């Protein structure tokens, strides 16, 4: 069975694994440590973009945000190409999702406003979606570095899956904003070795990854069958017993995803 296969992956990769796939018409829910807390890492950037989209009219996409090279304190492949000009909200959303730009995310958090550089507003947005578990407390890059056991900057597989389903498959965003979020995730550059690697190539996969210290590696995705049937997949992991410098294990997520895909085909 699934639970035993997942436990074997935990043993093999010296990791703690969390998995949630919501029920659908034809499929049972899949759940493994689904209510245990794991650090968000950059998986938060998907609902962050949704919050920014939701709170303003579409035209807010062309608002110019300025920032200095001192504001770059994390790997920011796009933001560090545009210090003199600034970047529009639309470009920041693109960068935040597709290259997991950390400065882009921090600027988007500031665009939400309020205390904690926007982290309270972001947590507020998740509450407004019926997510009562998740929370964000720090900015990038600190939110990837909390010690094991600390509930700051955490979510659960269950919670994050239901948020992603609302954003992409439900009605949390109107169709024009929704299509933007969906397209950015569809053209993600960072996820090929995770959920993508465990689903056959004829299935469509959109996703957002997360990676951090203590061997943290996540991926949250929406997948479609070759015949267009959708599923939501949240996979989370850490290797915290190996310390701050424990390497993330991308193959764990690809193998967990392969188990999920096998079950969903039957």
């Amino acid at each position: 069975d699934l639970a035993d296969r997942f436990a074997e992956l935990e043993r093999r990769y010296d990791a703690r694994l969390g998995v949630y796939v919501p029920a659908t018409g034809t499929t049972a829910a899949i759940e493994y440590r689904a209510d245990e807390r794991f650090a968000f890492c950059a998986t938060f950037k998907a609902p962050l973009v949704a919050a920014v989209l939701h709170q303003n009219p579409l035209t807010h996409l062309d608002k110019l945000i300025t920032y200095t090279s001192d504001d770059i304190r994390s790997i920011s492949p796009v933001a560090q190409q545009h210090v003199q000009t600034g970047m529009t909200i639309g470009q920041l959303c693109d960068a935040a999702i597709r290259y997991s730009d950390g400065t882009a995310a921090n600027l988007l958090l500031a665009d939400l406003g309020g205390p904690g550089g926007g982290t309270a507003a972001f947590t507020g947005y998740l509450r407004s979606l019926g997510d009562t578990v998740s929370r964000l407390d720090a900015e990038e890059p600190e939110l990837n570095r909390d010690p094991p056991g600390d509930e700051r900057d955490t979510t659960t597989p269950h919670a994050i899956a239901l948020v992603l389903q609302q954003l992409v498959l439900g009605n949390a965003l109107p169709p024009d904003k929704r299509a933007l979020l969906t397209d950015w995730m569809a053209r993600n550059t960072t996820g090929a070795k995770r959920i993508r690697a465990g689903f056959p190539a004829d299935w469509k996969v959109i996703d957002k990854t997360g990676t951090g210290d203590y061997g943290r590696a996540n991926d949250i995705a929406v997948v479609w069958s070759p015949t267009g049937v959708p599923y939501v997949v949240a996979v989370m992991s850490d290797r915290a017993g190996g310390g701050y410098d424990a390497e993330p294990r991308e193959a764990l997520l690809a193998e967990a995803a392969t188990c999920v895909a096998g079950v969903l085909a039957l």
